[PDB]
């Protein structure tokens, strides 16, 4: 289990540091509820070859953008940001990292 | 900046992993609000045991649990961990 402990000022645009190795894969999640028999919404869709924010569930002013992924810097009321890692495009076998912020 | 990750079942008891490094002192805080430079209350000097430290497995509503790692008694030269639950 590892945690990527960020700071940024609440409400202002933050570009998250990704705890990912960055020459390879991501995806980025709620966690809802940080409960993890809970599920796990991934926060961005691809739409024409690029990644944009979801739209069919509703997590308010959370997500700026996906290229790269940033916030508006606040914990998500719905639950837990997580990300995952993988070297490969397949994400058969990969970490997560939860990531926490404190305010500044 | 360090934050460590945990599981437990919420509300339910749970025996906190030390986030410090072996044979350091640890005290254990809850943080009031969600800034880093925010005043701490310290624990034991939500709570089900001190020893071993023991918590009801959920955030507290103030904010966060942080353990404060020292490897001298005094406390002078330290770092602080944020405890972060995942909930089974
Ligand atoms: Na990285
Ligand atoms: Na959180
Ligand atoms: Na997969
Ligand atoms: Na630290």
């Amino acid at each position: 289990q590892e945690c990527s402990l960020q700071s940024c000022t609440q409400h202002q645009p933050y570009v998250v540091d990704d705890p990912c190795p960055i020459h390879f894969y991501s995806k980025w999640y709620i966690r809802v509820g940080a409960r993890k028999s809970a599920p796990l919404i991934e926060l961005c869709v691809d739409e024409a070859g690029s990644k944009s924010p979801i739209q069919y569930i509703d997590i308010g002013n959370y997500t700026v953008s996906c290229l790269p992924f940033t916030i508006n810097c606040q914990e998500p009321k719905l639950g837990s940001l997580v990300v995952r890692c993988s070297f490969y495009e397949d994400f058969l076998e990969y970490h997560d990292v939860r990531v926490v912020l404190d305010f500044i």
